[PDB]
């Protein structure tokens, strides 16, 4: 039952020539005053863009969302702009159309020039794409099951072959994900290479496997924590995490540390459970504590023997800690990583997350399979620049978070095998 | 375990003159400043009225509308809810602009003795979330300090905390977790939620049935998966069936719903059902139209005798349905989330009536009985027999997390 490996890709499909291709594309970009902040997620789609083309497709029609518009037409949330960017990027005009569905639309691709790229406008305007919205009034609304089904047969009769290139939004079942039942179904590029590390972490995973867990809660957390007790060998729980664990554990003095009520409750059941499991966890040992939640408080270190004093805080990981990363980390064969090992923003407390990254580099050249998914660690290795030394960083986010979480993701598995 | 041990408002011994902060959910319906649907707010009263008998000092409202997403936003504001409060309570009821802050901390004390305030939108700030959106329409993450702030400052509200918010628990939320204070309880909501799916799914008499429908099969998967670990039975039905039919049995479905990702997943479930000796019941006939149309034509076929060509599946047959009775008439807790087919088209939604009506008929036997969905409450809301069920869930939300397995902060942050 593995659902993730199996899976077909555009790069072993041959019979691509003449054929229009629907792509499914993740463009959710930053836009201040109609110019786009961030490219990134328009450029990834670059390699399946032209490798659709040199092939020989007729058509290249490219459906996406931006933002949360629920299912009405709002101007902030247009993906025009994307059409204008691309342009640059492709060295062709980009035919942009007001709408994704309809008699309109269907026209107007077959139209166009063969070879050519359409880019349709935000999927999300049309209640029917996540089957649920908001109407004038600020009120939920759901949509009808007849049209749905119309809607995903309005998408599904827009060309002859699926290419899915949007991981970051495989855990919905929308209509986009899920509804276009064309005869072949396929990964793009950025899909595809999130689906083999993420296989290789997760499917007979090359072990020790090792999972590096932080970041501020532990209730956001459980049901993370608790799945991956069930796949890896290793676990580091840091970040504001540890406080938690480490109240609850040891009865540790915490002074004004961030203290989860709602997560210690679980801290019981999932030791009991990294022991049922065969899972070694590894907690800090000593920490870098602070007067005041301040870049320039005074600063101090404690062991958990020690404890810390009242009115200051943990916000880092310890020397001590730091030195205990090393066997953990530069031993294991694939590494998972997903949260900060203390409030790195603050130059002062970013020590413990930097040589953790260093760590993770390390053990990339060793030749180990390392993965970053989640937000935070991300923005780590971009003010780093050191995404291209990680094996893989995941873009999607929400989607990611989830596959770690155990769930099975609808647009993945939509997907012929 | 962690739903049957938590306090609620009716253990408390001292609430007279403290300082109370409930969080309740006014998320209603509204149109031109005018509330549609006053549902939510009543449902608040027993809760509000015992805090008032018992002799609170204050009793301050903090609440969410919608999705305004860190930013103020005058279509979610909760200034006619106070309005609507005033009409039920027979008595006037402060509204403040703002929910933080010392101007807010000074008239919440200035205010009458025994008296209800309610405050603005809590979604307005970022920091209830922790993450939102600015004005051009950028996912804009919270800062951490400002996040601690807000809710120290929500702590300092009050002396006591009570909790009726059932529907938000599953948000690791600074409202369903940050208030920091010594005593946190349910409300008689929450308390009535808790009770009732402790029971479900802690501790409960047995047979236990899961009655599960929908259109799709990909986004039930860890409903399934998690509930097979707690039943003894499952129907499945209502569209779902027709993946697991072609998949299993290699049944002819016409142009009836197919769930491609569902498909892949149909024959995992099977073999974990008859493992853990869980019985299954999917719909041994249908009901089939030519069109989704409630006008068109329709007739009656088998397991065996499949669905025709250019035929479509829209609700469970008349052998389907008989074969309920049996299932539902001797389990002891139902829990029920998803129709039986295409239920508001008259044509079509009698197999999810038949299926209310046997919930029904067993309630008054003796069973508990949970509607959990939203679809599924809706049926039972225009046949109007909510009071003919044990408990009809809030949630949707909160109630799938938990019926899929996970954990509510907003529950696990209580007192015990």
């Amino acid at each position: 039952h593995h659902h993730l490996g199996n899976k077909l890709s555009i790069s072993d499909l041959k019979d691509i020539k003449n054929k229009k291709v629907l792509v499914r594309v993740d463009f959710n970009v930053p836009i201040e005053n109609g110019i786009i902040k961030d490219t990134n997620r328009i450029t990834a789609t670059l390699p399946t863009i032209n490798h659709l083309k040199k092939e020989g497709a007729s058509k290249i029609i490219l459906i996406s969302h931006c933002g949360r518009p629920d299912g009405l037409r709002n101007e902030k949330y247009t993906l025009k702009p994307v059409a204008e960017t691309l342009k640059g990027l492709l060295g062709e005009e980009v035919l942009f159309l007001n709408d994704c569905v309809g008699k309109e639309v269907e026209d107007k691709i077959n139209a166009a020039k063969e070879n050519s790229v359409i880019l349709l406008e935000n999927l999300r305007f049309h209640i029917e794409e996540e089957g649920k919205g908001v109407d004038a009034n600020g009120n939920k609304v759901k949509a009808n099951k007849e049209d749905v089904e119309k809607f995903q047969n309005d998408l599904t009769k827009l060309a002859d072959v699926f290419i899915n290139d949007a991981f970051g939004t495989a855990h919905r079942a929308h209509s986009s994900m899920v509804g276009v039942k064309l005869n072949v179904k396929a990964s793009g590029f950025l899909m595809k290479k999130e689906l083999e590390y993420f296989s290789k972490a997760l499917e007979n995973p090359q072990r020790p496997l090792l999972a590096i867990l932080g970041g501020a809660k532990v209730s956001d957390k459980i049901q993370l924590i608790k799945n991956l007790l069930d796949k890896v060998d290793r676990m580091i729980i840091g970040g504001g995490m540890a406080y938690t664990f480490k109240k609850v554990l040891n009865n540790m003095k915490i002074g004004t540390s961030l203290f989860d009520e709602a997560g210690s409750k679980i801290v019981g059941e999932i030791m009991e459970k990294a022991k049922a499991k065969n899972v070694q966890i590894f907690l800090p040992v000593d920490f870098k504590i602070a007067d005041n939640f301040d870049n320039n408080a005074n600063t101090k270190f404690v062991t958990d023997e020690e404890g810390i004093p009242d009115n200051w805080m943990g916000l880092d990981a310890g020397p001590k800690s730091i030195e205990n990363y090393k066997d953990v980390i530069l031993t294991s064969k694939t590494v998972i990583w997903n949260g900060p090992q203390g409030v790195f923003e603050m130059p002062n407390f970013a020590k413990g997350s930097i040589e953790c990254l260093n760590l993770v580099v390390e053990v990339t050249k060793k030749g180990a399979i390392t993965i970053v998914g989640g937000g935070d660690t991300a923005s780590l290795v971009e003010q780093q620049n050191k995404k291209n030394e990680i094996s893989h960083v995941s873009t999607g986010g929400g989607a990611s978070l989830e596959l770690l979480e155990g769930k099975e993701l609808p647009g993945v598995l939509a997907l012929s095998n």
